[PDB]
């Protein structure tokens, strides 16, 4: 992508910041984002000349006069959180829906070429059917489910009501550089390497045979970006269609480390769906074929992260 | 239902002043009804000993209070509209989600026995697949039908996340007594017969053989008050089943009123469907089974009812 002038909502954020910095050489970008878990330092280069911040929650700006000659919106800006929307139901429905569709109005208002909408697997609740494709139904088990869902569902309503085009992208379980570590709720992988980098056992909420379809946060980037160039409008998977169980992340990830630290094992944490995978077939849409054979590579790259961090 | 204090929100509205009806007699009633669209005169008696009225909107109310020691909440409250939530998206939004979500949270907060939510087979979109089984995905084309199928989803996450009872009702083409005939955007039936009752040409959008499923506003209480007695928890169809031409519906009615008006044809709606058809077998799990050769009866009730209004 180049010479387009392009809105990032949350681009300070952990996905955010990869997908701005994937664009802004080539790119005028405009960030949106309220600092409410993202940071300036997550940008490759905070003062790039074609950068744009604009320090502003979505419910309070003038998303009218920002999107005026943008050409793409990319919106990953939302709490995005299961057990904390299963606390704050109503803050999340601020956050997910309303802000979600006053951007989307201010998109179609300003003839926005595609909307990019960050969604999540979570929509599918616990499902068996897999590998999971697209055309499931939804079945949300927290209020972060449903508002992704929601959101999927308006942008449906406004291709037909005003035309306008998108593509939301199910995200499965992300990773990489910039990923919190530090929350309760903080993501498995950076649990496990901040673990062993701080020299301390890691825990396994169950027996760890659950599995996840892991992918990495730079090809969740370059999905949006083939997203933002592509004819379809609709819903596509982002994955690799591939199982990992938890216990082989921890070997994986204790071998990048050279690590002789051990993993503790405590009782299922309530909420937690025991396997997870993809159908990503769908991703032939946005002609996406993410690397199938980079998972340590990957993680070397997430671990020279956080050693840079300490 | 006997013995019970339930909250019936939009209580003055078309649908709601009929569920009230029901049940004023044998259970204490409280109506949450800002007078949007509904009228006091819409109750049999709006005086009814049984019966508190709060004239207010679901975005303001104290619903946290309100809901205290209640059975039963039966949201039939929203803005009620496909064309207007086209054009003011956020507004109905506002209504429709944001106030179903505040009306949920002191639903699970207050241990609300059973929620009986008004959606819509809106939510189905322009599907081939009939008779419609609740089972079909979300295909919403206006604001509207994604936001009744967003308060389903939240409706499914809270019962998950809280253990929240509901049952999300599905209404087809809802007639009767009381409803508005004067929107430019109202219901075909009360058009017909207040067209005819005032001596006018009805209009026809297209050539008539579009068809829908027809079911009057006194099963539609049944059907709430079933289901807020049953132990299912899901979706459910609320219609006949059975499809009507609007060329013969303009039949019956004019036979009914002994009319020789003639209707006259217009090009078609844009965004009308042409056929729509519920599979009602899911009534079933509310031991429901609606009258099925009362269509003429029901038609005589509604002429009666607007005749008296004149
Ligand atoms: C925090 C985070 O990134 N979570 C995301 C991740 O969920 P989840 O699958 O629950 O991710 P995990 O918590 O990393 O859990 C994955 C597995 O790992 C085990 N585990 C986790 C932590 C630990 O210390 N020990 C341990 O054993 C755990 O029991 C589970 O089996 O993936 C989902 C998509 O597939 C996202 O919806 C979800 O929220 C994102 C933000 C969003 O939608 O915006
Ligand atoms: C106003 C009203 O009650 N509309 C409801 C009705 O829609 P619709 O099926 O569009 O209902 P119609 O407008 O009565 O249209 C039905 C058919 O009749 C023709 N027609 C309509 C008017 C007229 O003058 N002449 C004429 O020919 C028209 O072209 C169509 O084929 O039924 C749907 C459920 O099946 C509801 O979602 C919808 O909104 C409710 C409020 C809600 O969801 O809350
Ligand atoms: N990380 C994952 O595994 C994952 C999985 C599925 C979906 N997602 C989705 O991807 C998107 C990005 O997630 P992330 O992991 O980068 O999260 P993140 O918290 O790092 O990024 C969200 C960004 O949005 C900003 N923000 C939040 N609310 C805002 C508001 N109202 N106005 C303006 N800015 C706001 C935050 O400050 C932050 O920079 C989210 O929509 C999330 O739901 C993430
Ligand atoms: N009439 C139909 O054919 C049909 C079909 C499918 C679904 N529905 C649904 O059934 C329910 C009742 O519809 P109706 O036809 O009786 O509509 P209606 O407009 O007659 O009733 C809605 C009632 O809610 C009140 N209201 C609206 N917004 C409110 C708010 N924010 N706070 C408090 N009160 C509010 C109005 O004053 C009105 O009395 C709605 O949820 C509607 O979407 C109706
Ligand atoms: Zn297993
Ligand atoms: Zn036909």
């Amino acid at each position: 992508m180049k010479d387009k002038n392009v809105v990032v909502t949350g681009g300070l954020g952990f996905i955010g910041s990869h997908i701005v910095d994937a664009l802004i050489d080539d790119n005028k970008v405009t960030i949106i984002d309220n600092l409410s878990s993202g940071k300036m330092e997550n940008l490759n280069n905070p003062n790039h000349e074609n950068l744009t911040i604009i320090k502003e929650d979505l419910m309070d700006a003038d998303l009218e006069k920002i999107l005026k000659d943008k050409d793409y919106v990319f919106h990953l800006a939302a709490l995005a959180s299961v057990p904390g929307s299963v606390a704050e139901p109503l803050r999340y429905n601020q956050n997910n829906i309303d802000a979600s569709l006053k951007l989307f109005i201010a998109c179609k208002n300003n003839n926005i070429k595609k909307v990019i909408f960050s969604s999540s697997s979570a929509v599918y609740g616990e499902n068996p059917n897999m590998p999971l494709k697209e055309s499931e139904n939804f079945l949300p088990c927290s209020p972060y489910a449903a508002q992704k869902a929601s959101c999927e569902l308006y942008l449906k309503s406004f291709h037909e009501s005003y035309g306008l085009d998108y593509v939301a992208l199910r995200y499965f379980n992300v990773f990489g550089p910039r990923q919190d570590e530090n929350s309760p709720y903080a993501a498995v992988i950076p649990k496990f390497i901040s673990a062993i980098l701080n020299g301390e056992s890691p825990v396994i909420y169950g027996d760890g045979e659950q599995s996840r379809d892991f992918i990495y946060v730079k090809e969740i980037a370059k999905a949006n970006i083939l997203s933002a160039e592509s004819d379809y409008n609709g819903v596509i998977n982002v994955a690799l269609g591939k199982s990992m169980t938890i216990n082989r992340l921890f070997e994986i990830i204790s071998d990048v480390l050279e690590s002789d630290i051990d993993v503790k094992y405590l009782d299922e944490r309530p909420g937690d769906i025991k396997h997870s995978l993809a159908d990503i077939s769908n991703l032939d849409k946005i002609s996406f074929k993410p690397d199938e054979d980079k998972f340590e590579e990957q993680l070397r790259e997430t671990v020279k992260w956080f050693i840079s961090q300490m």
